[PDB]
RNA sequence: UAGCGCCGGCCAACUCCGUGCCAGCAGCCGCGGUAAUACGGAGGGCGCGAGCGUUACCCGGAUUCACUGGGCGUAAAGGG
RNA sequence: UGAAACUCAAAGGAAUUGACGGGGGCCCGCACAAGCGGUGGAGCAUGUGGUUUAAUUCGAAGCAACGCGAAGAACCUUACCAGGCCUUGACAUGCUAGGGAACCCGGGUGAAAGCCUGGGGUGCCCCGCGAGGGGAGCCCUAGCACAGGUGCUGCAUGGCCGUCGUCAGCUCGUGCCGUGAGGUGUUGGGUUAAGUCCCGCAACGAGCGCAACCCCCGCCGUUAGUUGCCAGCGGUUCGGCCGGGCACUCUAACGGGACUGCCCGCGAAAGCGGGAGGAAGGAGGGGACGACGUCUGGUCAGCAUGGCCCUUACGGCCUGGGCGACACACGUGCUACAAUGCCCACUACAAAGCGAUGCCACCCGGCAACGGGGAGCUAAUCGCAAAAAGGUGGGCCCAGUUCGGAUUGGGGUCUGCAACCCGACCCCAUGAAGCCGGAAUCGCUAGUAAUCGCGGAUCAGCCAUGCCGCGGUGAAUACGUU
RNA sequence: GAGGGUAGGGCCCGUGACUGGGGCGAAGUCGUAACAAGGUAGCUGUACCGGAAGGUGCGGCUGGA
RNA sequence: AAUGUAAAAA
RNA sequence: CGCGGGGUGGAGCAGCCUGGUAGCUCGUCGGGCUCAUAACCCGAAGGUCGUCGGUUCAAAUCCGGCCCCCGCAACCA
RNA sequence: GUGGUAAAGGAUGUGGCGCCGCGAAGACAGCCAGGAGGUUGGCUUAGAAGCAGCCAUCCUUUAAAGAGUGCGUAAUAGCU
């Protein structure tokens, strides 16, 4: 366990030096009384005065169990020796708070997901591909101490998924699953070619939350505007006298409906609200998903061109391009085996990413 | 003062590491999907040298508009 | 009449070899047809998929993976899992250093490994009378070189094997033919199990295949007389027991013997049909034997090996667990559903094979398994052995039955440190589904299928119904090649 | 008479809601027309017709038997 | 009595 | 606001008039043919009958109300 | 200018009855002084000092001053 030790002490420590020069332009700051004059100002101050909690406590107590450990561990199979391992057992619960301040971060990671597996170039093989990660995917939530509640499944022609869908239900399943989408490349010998040659095929995966509604509460009154006047065509003195015209418009959006067919103003007005509704509702369904397409946005590439992390079964490896990190066992991998490789690889690369990113020019 | 192009085949010049359908090469054919004389670096080699390469266009190869010097049953082509 | 942008490294002719055809011709193989029995239904056994698990180690995948590696998983085995412990090692060679010889015996400890640790002890070399020490082996401990890996790649590979297929084919030298890939030969008529042989021929000949040479089984002769024999006489506790003999049986070496050889017909021949003689005929029956090559077949977990990766651990030890999990799916299997039968008594006829802390004769005790005594046997001398189905006598009388024996309870023996998980057997009781099985599907052409036992490898014992081999009783049916 | 102005035509280029087809694209949906009597010989002018390849009628050709 | 994509030839 | 028709396994339809028993097709699941998938063959599972209430011994079936789908209708000024 | 014709709801309009408590041992008002100590009550919150939100009931100097009325600062002090 030596090695994921010194990894999280890495982490840790790249925090320190940035962290700790960051720290003293903030803290001088924090002195004048013209800085707190400016409450806004000061708020943000004492936000930023607030992060060095996590700072500090991370590597201070770090720092000292690395040491300590490192003295009374090098050789002894009896004595003290295991004495001072079972007081590393206490920071192995400390690696555990972490690894929980590392990942919990996301927007809504803490909230149960939902993945879904469409397959991609490879034809009938990329389709049974996508089926061995459905049950990767699935087997890990299991593990994991998960509930799965498949949403949607659909065999393919010969090999059985053209698509599948799943509710991992639980928590943190969202920041456990998210760093996953992007395509995925395997190569093996197709058990559908006759030649049995090697065959690179790909499929698709994506991750997403849970969330809610919106509609009625725009029929609100004060926002829209309805107005009367004649109406128009057949009526005789009956039209001409007797305004049954009626027109919503809907402030907000601009939109309008305008509506004369019966003769009750009272009934045209009933119409036309229960027209402006819907088409409203529309509009603001689709911004929804149009919200969602910038989702597709937050990454929607090709299908085989790009990759994420390959499966060779052949040689015996998988690898994530993210991190360059490797394998040996996409046997084991296509089981479960994800927390190590997701946990560091995964959240490091993501959060360091878009962490960075926001830093230094975000 | 000594530099530049190249060393899979055409085409004169071969090994090692790295890499792993990625990074890249490319004039044609093609080369890279963990073991590459074809990517990239190194050692060495071939070519030229105050140059060496690239791009662009002209004539050559192209007897591929054929006068020199071609064809037309089925390859492109005999007109109903 | 007739463009362009754009785009491709081809498009394309004729001919060649091969594969394919719901093209053809000739021909074959339990391929179909004829025919007998059987899986698919049920119970159980066994392998596999899946799921489950702390782990349920891994490989094998249509034919050609699935009672297959495994010809023996309680711990061993064991590659997996949990926990305890060593971390130049359980094994190799080497260099070096300090202490002890070697070796044997123990105690505290713990689940065992392992760790703490007392005693006995003082051999062999050099110097000296001794002392004292130094040198070899051997061990403790230190260190380095290095071990070790059933970690990965059978798409890096040797070896071995499966397979098409015991199919009759594959090909070479020279010549000739074609610009050439290539063709001929090898094709064509006849013939056969066959590129078997004849005949023909721009080829002539040769090689790997086929056959033949090797093993088993059939008839017979030679040599051999601790098996068998009154065949033949004599004695008999009348048993081939003693004498006696090897003839016959048999045991095992060696040889004879069949070659379309003979007769008859057809035929150019090869060969074919029919007849004798013959134990046996047209290859007498069974084996061993599997061409060039095919499948990126199988296996780096038998072993070997290029590369890779691990290195107080991806190596090593122990204890326990697991491989034997079960809502399920299939493959090979065993026992059956009963009267061409089940039971019980009693009686007969084999083969091949194995066995001296193994085979165990007989006695005793026990319902029994099994235990106690105990003779013989390194074994054509004694032993596993009762073969079983059969034969004759008795019982049941059509029923879920005296059919069928699953499941469960209870009591017990034996192996092995140990039978919870997990052995095998015995006895009592309990007595399940099953009344011949959907669509579908397997085997076999004669001493065959069906059927009935016996043995052996493995191995303490055994989850063997599995495998390899042995003999006993012994059919049906092939008009025909669509 | 330069040139300007007026009106009317011709050629050429750019641009346009939409619309026709075409080329290309490791994977999609539909079916399987062609290539072996490709399982209705194919191919062709033309005419009708049908999601799609196609089908069918008339004639014609063997690049069919 | 229909169909089987997409990485194999010093 | 009216009048008429209807809500039945996953899909689409039947059954209700004239109360006792929920059927048909596709699809789903198991097995088979195939090298494999489709087709084809063998076997099986699946429905609170919109919801609330009533009449009855008994309600998909009869009666009343609410909810959703469809068809008509909304004229003279 | 009610009268000369409006409602919830509001307000130190004015008159009348009634009950309660304070005051010549000095009330109500105004006005001078303190107005405190652990405390900065505990809890949350970036912060939460009687004084955002949540939970709540100490004693001491005294003749007197609330774990606190309202403002106010980022949070104080502040004034009350
Ligand atoms: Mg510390
Ligand atoms: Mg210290
Ligand atoms: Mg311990
Ligand atoms: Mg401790
Ligand atoms: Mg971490
Ligand atoms: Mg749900
Ligand atoms: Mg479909
Ligand atoms: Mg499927
Ligand atoms: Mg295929
Ligand atoms: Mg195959
Ligand atoms: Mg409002
Ligand atoms: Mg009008
Ligand atoms: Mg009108
Ligand atoms: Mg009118
Ligand atoms: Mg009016
Ligand atoms: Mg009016
Ligand atoms: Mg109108
Ligand atoms: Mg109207
Ligand atoms: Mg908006
Ligand atoms: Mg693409
Ligand atoms: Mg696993
Ligand atoms: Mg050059
Ligand atoms: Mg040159
Ligand atoms: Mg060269
Ligand atoms: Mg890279
Ligand atoms: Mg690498
Ligand atoms: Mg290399
Ligand atoms: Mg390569
Ligand atoms: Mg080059
Ligand atoms: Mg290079
Ligand atoms: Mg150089
Ligand atoms: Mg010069
Ligand atoms: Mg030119
Ligand atoms: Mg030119
Ligand atoms: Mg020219
Ligand atoms: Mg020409
Ligand atoms: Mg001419
Ligand atoms: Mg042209
Ligand atoms: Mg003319
Ligand atoms: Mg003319
Ligand atoms: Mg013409
Ligand atoms: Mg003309
Ligand atoms: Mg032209
Ligand atoms: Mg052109
Ligand atoms: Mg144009
Ligand atoms: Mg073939
Ligand atoms: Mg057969
Ligand atoms: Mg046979
Ligand atoms: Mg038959
Ligand atoms: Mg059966
Ligand atoms: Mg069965
Ligand atoms: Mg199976
Ligand atoms: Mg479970
Ligand atoms: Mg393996
Ligand atoms: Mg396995
Ligand atoms: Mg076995
Ligand atoms: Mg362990
Ligand atoms: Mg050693
Ligand atoms: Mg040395
Ligand atoms: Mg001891
Ligand atoms: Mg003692
Ligand atoms: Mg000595
Ligand atoms: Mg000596
Ligand atoms: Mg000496
Ligand atoms: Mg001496
Ligand atoms: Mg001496
Ligand atoms: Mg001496
Ligand atoms: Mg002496
Ligand atoms: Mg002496
Ligand atoms: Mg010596
Ligand atoms: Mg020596
Ligand atoms: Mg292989
Ligand atoms: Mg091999
Ligand atoms: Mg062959
Ligand atoms: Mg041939
Ligand atoms: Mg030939
Ligand atoms: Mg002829
Ligand atoms: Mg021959
Ligand atoms: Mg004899
Ligand atoms: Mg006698
Ligand atoms: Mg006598
Ligand atoms: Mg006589
Ligand atoms: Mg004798
Ligand atoms: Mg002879
Ligand atoms: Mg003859
Ligand atoms: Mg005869
Ligand atoms: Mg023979
Ligand atoms: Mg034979
Ligand atoms: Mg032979
Ligand atoms: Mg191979
Ligand atoms: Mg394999
Ligand atoms: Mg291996
Ligand atoms: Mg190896
Ligand atoms: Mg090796
Ligand atoms: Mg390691
Ligand atoms: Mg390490
Ligand atoms: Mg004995
Ligand atoms: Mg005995
Ligand atoms: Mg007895
Ligand atoms: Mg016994
Ligand atoms: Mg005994
Ligand atoms: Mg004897
Ligand atoms: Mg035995
Ligand atoms: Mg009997
Ligand atoms: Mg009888
Ligand atoms: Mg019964
Ligand atoms: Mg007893
Ligand atoms: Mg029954
Ligand atoms: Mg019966
Ligand atoms: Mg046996
Ligand atoms: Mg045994
Ligand atoms: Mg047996
Ligand atoms: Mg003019
Ligand atoms: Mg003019
Ligand atoms: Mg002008
Ligand atoms: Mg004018
Ligand atoms: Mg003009
Ligand atoms: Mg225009
Ligand atoms: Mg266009
Ligand atoms: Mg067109
Ligand atoms: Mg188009
Ligand atoms: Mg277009
Ligand atoms: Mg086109
Ligand atoms: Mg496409
Ligand atoms: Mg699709
Ligand atoms: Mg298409
Ligand atoms: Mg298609
Ligand atoms: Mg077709
Ligand atoms: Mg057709
Ligand atoms: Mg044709
Ligand atoms: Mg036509
Ligand atoms: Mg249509
Ligand atoms: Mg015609
Ligand atoms: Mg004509
Ligand atoms: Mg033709
Ligand atoms: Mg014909
Ligand atoms: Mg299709
Ligand atoms: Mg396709
Ligand atoms: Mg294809
Ligand atoms: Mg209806
Ligand atoms: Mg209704
Ligand atoms: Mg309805
Ligand atoms: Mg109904
Ligand atoms: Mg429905
Ligand atoms: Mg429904
Ligand atoms: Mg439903
Ligand atoms: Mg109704
Ligand atoms: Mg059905
Ligand atoms: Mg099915
Ligand atoms: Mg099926
Ligand atoms: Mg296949
Ligand atoms: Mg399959
Ligand atoms: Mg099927
Ligand atoms: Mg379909
Ligand atoms: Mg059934
Ligand atoms: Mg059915
Ligand atoms: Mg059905
Ligand atoms: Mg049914
Ligand atoms: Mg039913
Ligand atoms: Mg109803
Ligand atoms: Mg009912
Ligand atoms: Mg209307
Ligand atoms: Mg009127
Ligand atoms: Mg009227
Ligand atoms: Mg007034
Ligand atoms: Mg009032
Ligand atoms: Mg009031
Ligand atoms: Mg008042
Ligand atoms: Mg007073
Ligand atoms: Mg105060
Ligand atoms: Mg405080
Ligand atoms: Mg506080
Ligand atoms: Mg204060
Ligand atoms: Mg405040
Ligand atoms: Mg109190
Ligand atoms: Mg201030
Ligand atoms: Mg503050
Ligand atoms: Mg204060």
């Amino acid at each position: 366990n030596a090695s994921r030790n010194a990894w999280k002490a890495s982490g840790g420590i790249f925090d320190i030096p940035q962290k700790e020069t960051r720290l003293k332009e903030l803290e001088r700051r924090l002195e004048d009384p013209s800085l707190w004059n400016d409450p806004e100002a000061a708020r943000k101050v004492s936000q930023e005065a607030a992060r060095l909690r996590r700072t500090v406590d991370t590597f201070r107590s770090l720092e000292s169990d690395l040491q300590g450990l490192l003295e009374l561990m090098e050789e002894l199979p009896a004595e003290e020796r295991e004495a001072l391992k079972p007081e590393l057992e206490e920071a192995a619960k400390k690696l555990d708070e972490l690894y929980h301040q590392t990942l919990l971060n996301f927007p809504h990671a803490e909230k149960n997901a939902i993945l879904t597996i469409q397959p991609g170039a490879g034809g009938t093989e990329a389709c049974d591909w996508a089926e061995m990660l459905l049950r990767m995917y699935t087997r890990f939530a299991e593990r994991q101490g998960f509930q799965v509640e498949v949403v949607d499944l659909t065999p393919g022609p010969e090999a059985g998924i053209d698509y599948a869908q799943i509710l991992v239900k639980g928590e943190n399943a969202y920041g456990l699953l998210s760093p996953e989408a992007g395509v995925h490349r395997l190569v093996r010998p197709s058990p559908f070619d006759a030649s049995g040659r090697r065959h690179t095929s790909f499929a698709g995966v994506e991750v997403i939350p849970e969330v809610d509604e919106e509609v009625e509460v725009v029929l609100k009154p004060e926002e829209l505007r309805i107005d009367v006047m004649r109406a128009s065509g057949p009526g005789g003195q009956g039209v001409n006298t007797t305004d049954s015209a009626v027109r919503v418009v809907h402030l907000p959006t601009g939109i309008t409906v305008t509506c004369q067919t019966t003769r009750s103003q009272i009934k045209n007005k009933e119409l036309a609200l229960k027209i402006l509704k819907a088409r409203l509702y529309e509009l603001e369904r689709k911004k929804r998903e149009e919200e969602l397409k910038a989702l597709r946005g937050e990454v929607r590439p090709i299908e085989w061109g790009s990759q994420i992390r390959s499966y060779v079964l052949d040689k015996n490896y998988v690898k994530d391009h993210r991190t360059g990190l490797m394998r040996h066992d996409p046997e084991n991998v296509l089981d479960g085996d994800l927390m190590d490789l997701i946990w560091a690889g995964l959240e490091w690369k993501a959060g360091r990413r878009q962490g960075t990113e926001e830093v230094e020019a975000e």
